[PDB]
């Protein structure tokens, strides 16, 4: 079997899978309303980039390898488009990555930051950037300012696209940097996923963390986790009290480190409050650190009068009757009014461990494994090819990778540029379910 014949065959087999698989992803997002959030706007956008990679880029990439005599600029144009379209995937994959970072690590600012308007804008930015970079060769940086006769060359990627372009501008800027950002995103999600738990993380999950001043339920300026600054209607008075509490000019913004110093002051304040209260003091003294955190949690929610309202349930906690206490607390107005928060706090009371709060993280251990898969593929599929280029460009004298290896590298580059949404999308239950619903219907 001819080598070239095996290349064209595998490459078109990829072309089709790309089309079929990614249509599938856009189909799912079209039916299921519950899939029509903003993340999936980035997913579809990649879906689409990848469809054009399958329908256009791959056929042009094949052409580029046959070496027929073409007008240099005609063959430059074909070459450029494959660069544009593969470029679009990479960046579009990166928007997906950055979308996830914000959704997992700064979830209280995600809506008012990645809205539908901005998403569509960011997609414009990706596509415009792809053209800018991929069309650069045509604006002059190319291999034919000065066999086949005059004006024509053998149509092969390396005959029209300069190797210094591909290494210095394209590799370093359009593969290495995107990859490196994706790596940092993965790692930072991972550290969030597997974070150590304590009273600070506990209340962040229940109340949120703000690093910037916001007006509250009833118009009062606040910061961190639940920290009232002033009742005064002035942002300027608010920031002034913030500076006095922190110890520098904030301009209304703090660090996570600093909001922990605040939270701890508020905790000390709740403990002092509890110690003065004769209905709570004994219950608090009898408990262990983690159940103490549960008791303090209720207080931050209801104040101390309210917590002292649970006479029966407080009694049972003092007598160490955990299951009997849990059931008692679950009958309240508190449970019915805010059930998620209460069930987590009641489990904490039942167990003396952080389990209820740990489970809240399993959805981001999920997200981190996904990013890991994407980034690992991405490195696998894009590096051999660009590493091959660098060796050719820096060390032209030295031993070559053999033909089948160099060509496999291209095949790999195009596999990632197609099967990327699908893996991300396949690992989500809501997608996986919709896939099944089409497959056992419109197909059959
Ligand atoms: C977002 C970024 N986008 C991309 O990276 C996309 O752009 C395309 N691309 C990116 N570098 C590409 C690239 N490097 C050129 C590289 C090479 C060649 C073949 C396979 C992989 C890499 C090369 C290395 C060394 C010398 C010249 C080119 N060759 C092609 C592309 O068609 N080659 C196929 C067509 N040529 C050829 O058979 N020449 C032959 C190969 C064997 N000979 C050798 C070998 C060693 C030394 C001298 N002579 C004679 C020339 N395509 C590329 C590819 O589709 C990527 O997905
Ligand atoms: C599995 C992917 C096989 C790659 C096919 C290949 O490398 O073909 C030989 C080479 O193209 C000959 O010039």
């Amino acid at each position: 079997i001819m080598g070239s014949s095996v290349y064209i065959t595998v490459e078109l087999a990829i072309a089709v899978l790309a089309i079929l698989g990614n249509v599938l992803v856009c189909w799912a997002v079209w039916l299921n309303s519950n899939l029509q959030n903003v993340t999936n706007y980035f997913v579809v956008s990649l879906a689409a980039a990848d469809i054009a990679v399958g329908v256009l880029a791959i056929p042009f990439a094949i052409t580029i390898s046959t070496g027929f005599c073409a007008a240099c600029h005609g063959c430059l144009f074909i070459a450029c488009f494959v660069l544009v379209l593969t470029q679009s995937s990479i960046f579009s994959l990166l928007a997906i990555a950055i979308d996830r970072y914000i959704a997992i690590r700064i979830p209280l600012r995600y809506n008012g930051l990645v809205t539908g308007t901005r998403a569509k804008g960011i997609i414009a930015i990706c596509w415009v950037l792809s053209f800018a970079i991929g069309l650069t060769p045509m604006l002059g940086w190319n291999n034919c300012g000065q066999g086949c006769g005059e004006g024509q060359v053998a149509c092969l990627f390396e005959d029209v696209v300069p190797m210094n372009y591909m290494v210095y501008f394209n590799f370093f800027a359009c593969v290495l940097v995107p990859l490196l950002l994706m790596l940092g995103v993965y790692l930072r999600i991972f550290l969030a996923a597997r974070r150590q738990l304590n009273i600070f993380e506990m209340l962040r999950i229940d109340e949120g963390l703000r690093l910037k001043i916001y007006k509250d339920t009833e118009g009062y300026y606040t910061i961190g986790i639940g920290h009232l600054l002033t009742k005064s209607p002035s942002l300027n008075a608010a920031k002034s009290e913030l500076d006095k509490a922190i110890g520098r000019n904030t301009n209304g913004v703090i660090t996570k480190d600093e909001a922990e110093k605040l939270f701890n002051q508020d905790v000390d304040a709740a403990v002092r409050g509890i110690l003065r209260n004769a209905k709570l003091k004994p219950v608090y003294d009898s408990l262990d650190a983690v159940r103490r955190a549960a008791l303090i949690n209720m207080v931050f929610q209801m104040g101390e009068t309210g917590v002292a309202g649970f006479t029966n349930s407080l009694r049972m906690l003092q007598q160490k009757r955990w299951d009997e206490a849990a059931v008692n607390l679950a009958k309240s107005r508190w449970y019915n009014q805010t059930p998620n928060r209460a069930k987590r706090v009641i489990t904490t009371f039942r167990t003396g461990t952080w389990d209820a709060y740990r489970s809240t993280l399993q959805k981001e251990v999920h997200a981190a494994k996904s990013l890991a898969i994407i980034v690992g593929l991405f490195a696998l599929c894009w590096l051999p090819l660009h590493i091959i280029n660098c060796f050719t460009f820096f060390c032209p004298d030295c031993s070559h990778a053999p033909l089948w290896l160099m060509y496999l590298a291209i095949v790999l580059s195009h596999t990632n540029s197609v099967v990327n949404p699908f893996i991300y999308a396949y690992r989500i239950r809501e997608f996986r379910q919709t896939f099944r619903k089409i497959i056992r219907s419109h197909v059959l």
